[PDB]
């Protein structure tokens, strides 16, 4: 019907035409009125592609509808899943240059996709295979090209009280309260070359050791409670991993004789040993070692306020700053080429927990926008060895405290069947290429909501680079083409005949 | 006389342990006039898990049960350290502590007087209450939200159908802290004069017995086929010529039917104000 002088689309079904009413066929003038959006919205929109059957109608879709909630993308290997990403994350930013755009990548590919825009930046997680060799920093304003990058490991402070534990995992009679008072503790101890010791407040030492020899075995008791009750000096250095295990055993291997005077006796210290073993075990290693620092360094300001910083210091790197604050890029590319499938889902399902906890005291008035880019997110999303949905806790948290604050999200996978079905809820938009399987496409069944089975029955068949897309910002569903990305993603894996031939 | 607990299997005093703790059992020694605060569980269980017999005509304190008591304490201790739970919890004691037996009864029934409101013949200084949730954790609810309504549930068995007041309870989003004994308040409520209004989206999440002690039924558009036929399986009271107009209805339409229409109607719905503040977001705004 018309409004003003144009027209304008409602869809409700109780209508019907009259007997010896005429048929005619549509043009691209009403198709082009049926698959359209608002006035409202229409300088904030965004190009995605043409119609398949058809191909005279663009596609439009606004930026505040489509991101101010999260969004899904589904798709199986070899369709057209990679090109959909780049072209959205990059028009995104050619139109609003003032953006903060965050990406995780754990196949390295995103970068060749951002050449000639400003404010890109590259951080790789590891180690470099050369040692002495230099990385060139960029300046503001300039063009992203290919040739500067940075390197990053992440420390051992800012994974707090409850991450060591979990990540230790003390399974028996008296290893928890031993590793409670060391981790309580670990802020008065001093080190030297390789030995550590403690420091009274008047000159004298007493050295610590990890084997229970019985030197100077009588002054325990009093050189213990001391440091249990807060009365010895303190420090301003962090310490490397190891003291750890050198107190665990100092605080599990002390009794007292009935004759006065202390003992470190040999039994007890047996029913800590084991803990011991492993705590020395993730030292001589090559992957633990090379993503994360346990070796200590740094600065240790008073107050009580030592577990908070890390972690308010390591979400500044990754995620951005305060508002007001200034931020260099707006673009940011994680690259994990380095990273076992081992480590993923303890490491990466922290910083969420952290960026969790900075979102909700940061409030209203101190957050800034930000989307968020997860690929493959059926490796880290649930915790293997969590096999109880008590333990799944951390996507529930930040979607609801980003839907509070600020913070969008895109969800990228192509196995929808290893993913929970709360996961797949809190969504309002959804994006699907051909499914190749029968258990993966009713996955998807049982968690949509504005949809049907004729646009459901019809991604069995869907060729390479048609889509179909449904959700809160599409009056009616459509059966989409989408336009190729220039430049594009990259997909150097790996070709035999190649190196055969050589 | 005094004697002091621990929460670590130390060496120090673990002679004189069942001499001061079958008293405890016995209630022979002294109690107390104040709650104490949450954290104080931990060391009664460690102390009653790891305590066994000496040979040297005494106590001891054994490490074989600390390995089965310990799962315990660790989630206990892991809880009173959350910063999301204590904001909610006040986990620091310091209250008034009656004697007679009855300290647990007036707990109960001093939270209930505050949300639910009092009986009948006193005065109260409201008609409408509106708790607000929104710095509640999406973790945290379920529990605490089913908590309340297992609370209110115990007190209009022990207050009657003479003292009770009837009331209109409003609950949004009810498949999240909804779901034997977990739904009395579903069940036992008309014999206590409370009325439900339950609104959902996924009907398919709710008991079959909760929906259908409902006797009249407002239904917007529900697209997903998972939904209707929970709907229908559960329905009592219309047809199936008014269940395929479901699909296709736009904003502000309804189908209603029950008890109250005498022939099951399709309606606009009048808009209201002052209206919810249903605000909504935009980044455009902040960047650009
Ligand atoms: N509109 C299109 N028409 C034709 N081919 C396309 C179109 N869009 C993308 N492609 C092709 O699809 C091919 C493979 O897409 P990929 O980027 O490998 O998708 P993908 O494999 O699902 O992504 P991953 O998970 O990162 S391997 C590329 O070689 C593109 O040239």
């Amino acid at each position: 019907k018309r409004e003003l002088n144009g027209y304008v689309f409602i869809s409700e079904d109780w209508r019907l035409p009259a007997l010896g009413s005429s048929a005619v066929p549509l043009t691209s003038d009403f198709l082009n009125i049926i698959y359209s959006i608002d006035k409202e919205e229409l300088p904030k929109a965004v190009e995605l592609g043409v119609d398949s059957r058809t191909k005279t109608v663009k596609i439009f879709a606004s930026v505040d509808k489509l991101l101010s909630r999260h969004l899904a993308v589904l798709g199986s290997t070899g369709y057209g899943k990679s090109n959909f990403n780049a072209l959205l994350t990059r028009k995104v930013s050619e139109k609003y240059p003032n953006s903060r755009i965050v990406i995780f990548d754990i196949n390295g590919e995103y970068a060749q996709a951002f050449t000639g825009i400003p404010n890109v930046k590259h951080t790789i997680l590891g180690e470099s295979p050369n040692v002495d060799s230099l990385e060139k920093k960029q300046q503001k304003g300039e063009l992203y090209s290919e040739e500067y990058y940075c390197y990053k490991k992440i420390p051992y402070q800012a994974l707090g009280f409850a991450g060591l534990i979990k990540l230790l995992r003390p399974s028996d009679k008296t290893q928890l309260p031993a590793l409670r008072n060391a981790l309580s503790a670990i802020n008065r101890t001093h080190f030297k070359s390789r030995n550590i010791y403690l420091e009274k407040d008047d000159g004298e030492t007493f050295l610590l050791y990890d084997d229970c020899r019985d030197t100077n075995q009588s002054k325990l008791a009093e050189w213990l409670d001391l440091l249990r009750r807060r009365r010895l000096k303190r420090t301003n250095v962090w310490p490397p991993f190891k003291s750890l295990a050198t107190l665990v055993a100092e605080f599990g291997c002390v009794a007292a004789d009935r004759s006065n005077g202390s003992k470190r006796d040999a039994f007890g210290f047996s029913n800590v040993l084991p803990l011991v073993k492993i705590i020395q075990q993730l030292a001589e290693d090559i992957r633990f070692k090379s993503i994360v620092n346990l070796n200590g360094g740094g600065e240790l300001a008073d107050g009580g306020t030592h577990w908070d910083k890390a972690m308010s210091d390591e979400v500044d790197y990754f995620f951005g700053k305060e508002k007001g604050q200034e931020n260099d890029w707006n673009v940011h590319i994680v690259n994990m080429k380095n990273l076992a499938q081992d480590h993923a889902p303890m490491l990466l399902s922290a910083l969420l927990e952290m960026f969790a906890e900075i979102l909700f005291r940061r409030g209203q008035e101190r957050s800034y926008p930000t989307v968020l880019l997860l690929e493959e997110a059926h490796h880290y999303l649930r915790d293997p060895y969590a096999e109880i949905d008590s333990q799944i806790k951390a996507y529930e948290r930040l979607a609801k405290e980003g839907r509070k604050f600020k913070c969008s999200l895109i969800v990228s996978t192509q196995r929808p069947s290893e993913l929970s079905p709360t996961v797949l809820a809190m969504c309002s938009n959804w994006f699907s290429l051909r499914l190749t399987n029968e258990r993966d496409l009713q996955a998807l069944r049982y968690a949509m909501e504005s949809g049907n089975e004729q646009i459901l029955k019809q991604i069995s068949g869907l060729p390479r680079g048609d889509a179909v897309a449904f959700g809160s910002a599409f009056n009616l569903p459509v059966r989409i083409s989408i336009n190729q990305a220039r430049p594009g993603p990259k997909s150097s894996d790996a070709v035999f005949s190649e190196e055969w031939a050589n």
